[PDB]
């Protein structure tokens, strides 16, 4: 099970890598906006921070305004030529799935993102996408139950190599649901991961044990 | 199905009451801290705005440092005397369940809060608490699945009048889980309720119908 | 179980009303564009074809562009001064649910449409909407399974009077899915209803029974 | 639970009525062909045999070649006047469901037959058919499986008075499937009913009990 | 739940009636053979033992060689005159179901026995049999799983008054399956009932409680 | 839902009765060996403590060495004459069930205890025992899963008035299992009830709410 | 299936080894406040008793007041240098999981204890902890159902080598629940293991077999 | 699937071995009492009857009045030294499980009997007992449902070579419940096996075939 930090801040990407053993980092245009730094700056820092680090995927979304599968394959190329750890993140559109097939044919790893159905997720796997990111949190905010088990089961039944990155996770019970399903990776913010490692009954027992130690 | 606004901001309680038909405002020491106003001030403004309004439960938690059921029955009696809409919120502890049984015997409505198991929910029901608030969000943040259906089923099987207020709700899917269980009330923040009323397919269809209207005479 | 004809063509509305006993009619801006007639005319013709009839709800949607609950209240009030049978169809949005609550308070029947979750469907129920239309076909076209049973169960558990109109139905196993759930009404196009009444095994048996009748005096 | 004899032979109808307490008789153009007597003759005999008998429905299918409603309502209005026990059996076709609605409006009991889906069985109920005959054996000869629980559940959920007659039954285990579903009536041939009343373990026990009786005084 | 003693021994019938509150007694040609007394004597000691006792049914099987519904309604009528507590037990044969319908029409209570399927049992209920005895033990001895829940559910769904007597019971686990199904009566031998009232964890606790009582003033 | 205190200590019975609203008290021959006081001294303190209190059943087990239903019926009559609030507790054995039937016929309330099977629980209710105590903890200690739902269902199904007292409970999750089943009463020690009312997540929230209160003016 | 003795009393550790074949020993700061001997003494005894007994893990918890992962790694390195059988037990806290990752990198076996959620048992195995101890008893005492199957199923899927030690077990039914889930090890007190090996039906059969042996030559 | 004859009568053991292919024989102090012969006599006959027969286990229970693991590993050793087909049957008690662990260490096959829970069955497995006999008919005679499925499934999640000889079986329906679970052996008396091979619909068909054979 891989834990990808869904953040674009280096302080938290350095902490999680040295203390939590994160296996990768996913970013979206909103995480880079919240960074406060320009996009190219965030990329330069991420490229140097993990220059040598191998097997550390860094998903980076291309211009969200791109509408042609050809202006995507030419922008996500400039980007993929900035760091070998960079994985071009492309939305679940028709120009995106056409651009993700061309990218994968040229050997550029792609993460087909914004997938909200098991039918929007099968095509990315039939064009050899390295990663497919099915979103959970967004659908739930609108009162929809979150198809993740279906994608895991389909991927397995047809021996697909595409790795599923359950995204928009907001709590550790959703990490346990992704993991109960068999999802390959789970991407979550720094705080979702910290709270997932904590429990009130650990603090209760700690107080009971801290007492028995002080009475010995 | 009651929708209670979990907030201590009046401008939001004003809107939600005039547009969403909120059935009551729950609050906790953290919501009053985030209000930026002193506790007694928040109470006065809520005791005035909803002065005549009948059947608008306003749950207000007493001092969380109170450790004796006697110090509780005395602090919550004072708060309850400030408006008839106010429902004293007491934590599910020994000194809270003893204090909730007294208040309920004196006719002061009580909301036994911080309940995280169906065993902690049954005692509040056996002492005639008006409300019992089982929390969901907190347990989930620690990787625990959220016992709500058990409480609803137990309450129903034993004909208890205590109304269940599923609390710590963070999304509309958790509001749909509480409704599918049969919970009486669901307390959520203003933004959880707004997003629960919205869907992407409702913007998709409204673009398809907005274009059809433009190609019509 | 009510069968509403999802059509704006009076020629198919007239056939279904006499031969299939349809219980009502629903029209979206796209059906009134496919009619080929202007809207205010498709209206005049329904306002006259059913002037005598009552309990035959005719759902009709307002400018899919209106963004304010006030401008939505003014437009749907006028469209309702056209015929007692006219039920104003409003999208499940922020200003649509605010406009549907004001409409229902003035006694104008409303059909909160474009609902794609049980959470967007509970608020329409809370404000006393006459009808709530949960869409099925659109979600399926995008690979999503179609929450209809949840809405039926929630509506029933909380004794809501709002009648559920399963919409975007494309076949008769989807009409059988809505009936198995307990949905009140199902809205479908004329051809979905005709094919739902037919089966190949009925034509097989008919041929076997035709052969027997012939080999008999 | 009603047991209708699916036969046009009056030696089997007379036996089953006096010994098995059959509650009715269903016939199809193939049962009348196998009778060896002309259709009108079989009808005259059935009309006299049960002249006074009340509550004994005798389902009789009209010409299977009839393709128009107007021509169906005319051949069964004339088959109905030959006995008050006769129930016009009409195929689940467009012209058949239109003819079954006109018939039911004139007070002529109708049995909409050849129904092989729950979507085809709902319309007969939405037009007040006295009986709807969902078919089992035919669909299973072709490998398919038997919806005969969906129809029962739908009929019940919507309080329909139409009585379901599970037809094409070939064994008592299918009589037990229809009874477990809640079907109102089951129509079966004389031999299906006889074998359904018999078991090998009844003959085994009978031999064990016949042995003891002989080793007693 | 009623408990009928499946025995023809009056020392066991007398004990079970005074200590276990048995509600009736069922006998078969094999129980009378094992009695060691003549059938007539066993039938004249049961008549006197319960002369006045009301609501104490005593099921008595007629000659198992009877093959005609007539010679069996003549021999059975005879036994039914020798006491008002006697219920004629008739096998689930064709001549038996015809004879059980005639008897039930003359007001003689009948117990249609040797029923090994829910179809062999729906007919006894459609003719108004007072009791239907579905056998369990015999089918199990041959490796067949024991349809009892189906009969209970069918009887209930169609509001039948026939009372189900689960027979051939051999252990208390089978008495709890009949009860978990909703069977009206369970017939068992004296030893099956005694052991069903005992456990080894009741003897364990008794020893723990006897040790405590001793170590106490 | 009744909470009986499984204790013979009057400091815990008096606290539970005044703060937790216990509805009754159950005692076993070993909880008395533990009280330190002699048996009839324990009883006489219970009789005075609850002389006025009506409807507070106090289950008291008779001599566990009693082997005859006559000796048991002679000794439980004496104990029952020492208070109306006393309910004679009898083991589920042959002579205990015979003694419990005689006791119930004389109007002395009985609690048939040491029941470990759903089959041992049936004769108890088939003789009108006031209470039946199915034990859970003992069976679990030996690796056996704990039949309680079966007893609740069998009791409901055959509409029996005997009240089920789930006994040997050791944790609040077993109290939530009994409540989810529909058991009438649950008997537990003082500490099982205290811990059942407490949760670590209530102490967590209390600390979060105590920090917020301190930053509020 | 490994059975670790949750004890710090060497009379019980020595017995369980020589007679029950325990596969290891787990201890906590409260088991050592109960062993009387000071901590370092208990450790010296455990180190000598198992000086050359390979594959006998002895889990020993470090100072529970340690709040820094650096202070925990210094204290647990010292304890681990006292024996090769010793396994440093660290709480599932932020600094505990950081200290357990450093320990496992230096080759010191660690047992991440106090895990109550399956999201907490995931960082532990995503850092190569030798053991993860999910607690059951504590959660149950507060009325919470005990996620153990989820952890087992998550470890198998992702193929984590970390061995799960279900802790706080209190009966043999909870040992049978852990075994049915597929847990690697179960840690229990000496008395939980003794009672788990005993059953009242083994004493019943033993008495039946002892009576037979006596009535035999 | 092994069918052991739960009998101490050699006329029934001889018949079942030659006609039903029984794979073994289990006996208890009550079966030897009902034999009418002295215990040592029954043993001598069983030892000679199957002197050469290999892979024919004969479970023989020792004094039920023994409470010391030392007098039980001393009374078994003597019996086990009478025939190599003999398997010492020991009750699931503290001293029985201690005595079964000593026997199994000395290479004497043991059948830990009187097991009525899956917890009481796991210890016999953890000490290498050849056989474990979970009883069914005694628990059901008192109204308890019969765990035999979780003894089979735990003995499989943990690869235990102990073989489950499910005992106290009284009808063919339990010989089929045990088979549907995955029990290795099932012990039943001569007649629970005879009746299990017979059905009324085999006599019904035989009369149809028999009649259709006088019409041909
Ligand atoms: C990339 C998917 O692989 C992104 O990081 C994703 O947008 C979301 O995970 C997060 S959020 O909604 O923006 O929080
Ligand atoms: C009262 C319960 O009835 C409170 O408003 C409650 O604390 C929580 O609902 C919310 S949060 O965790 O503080 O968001
Ligand atoms: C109104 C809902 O009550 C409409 O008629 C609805 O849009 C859809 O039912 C149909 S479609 O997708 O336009 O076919
Ligand atoms: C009428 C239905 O109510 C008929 O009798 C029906 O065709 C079938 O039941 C029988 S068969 O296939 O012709 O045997
Ligand atoms: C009557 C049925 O009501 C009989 O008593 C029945 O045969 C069987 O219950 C018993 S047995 O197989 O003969 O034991
Ligand atoms: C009476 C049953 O109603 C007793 O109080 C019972 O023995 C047990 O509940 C408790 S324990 O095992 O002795 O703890
Ligand atoms: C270590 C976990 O591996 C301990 O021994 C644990 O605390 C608990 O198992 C037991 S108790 O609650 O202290 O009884």
């Amino acid at each position: 099970m891989k834990y990808f930090l869904d953040s674009a801040i280096l302080e938290e990407i350095r902490y999680a890598y040295e203390n939590w053993a994160i296996d990768g980092v996913t970013t979206n245009p909103r995480h880079i906006m919240n960074s406060g730094k320009p996009f190219l700056t965030v990329l330069d820092e991420f490229a140097s921070e993990f220059k040598g680090v191998e097997n550390f995927p860094i998903s980076v979304e291309i211009n969200p305004h791109l509408d042609n599968a050809k202006d995507m394959v030419e922008e996500g190329t400039k980007i993929a030529k900035l760091s070998s750890n960079f994985v071009i993140k492309i939305p679940c559109t028709e120009p995106g799935l056409i651009a993700a097939k061309e990218f994968e044919k040229q050997g550029i790893s792609t993460n087909v993102t914004l997938v909200f159905s098991p039918s929007q997720a099968l095509q990315p796997a039939r064009i050899g996408a390295k990663f497919v990111s099915p979103f959970v949190g967004w659908k739930e905010n609108s009162g929809d139950d979150t198809y993740i088990q279906d994608i895991v089961n389909i991927y397995k039944n047809y021996n697909y190599n595409t790795e599923i990155i359950v995204a928009a996770l907001r709590n550790g019970k959703q990490i346990v649901d992704a993991a109960k399903a068999g999802a390959h990776i789970v991407t979550c913010g720094f705080d979702v991961y910290k709270e997932s490692f904590q429990h009130a009954f650990t603090d209760y027992g700690l107080n009971k044990f801290r007492n028995a130690w002080d009475n010995t």
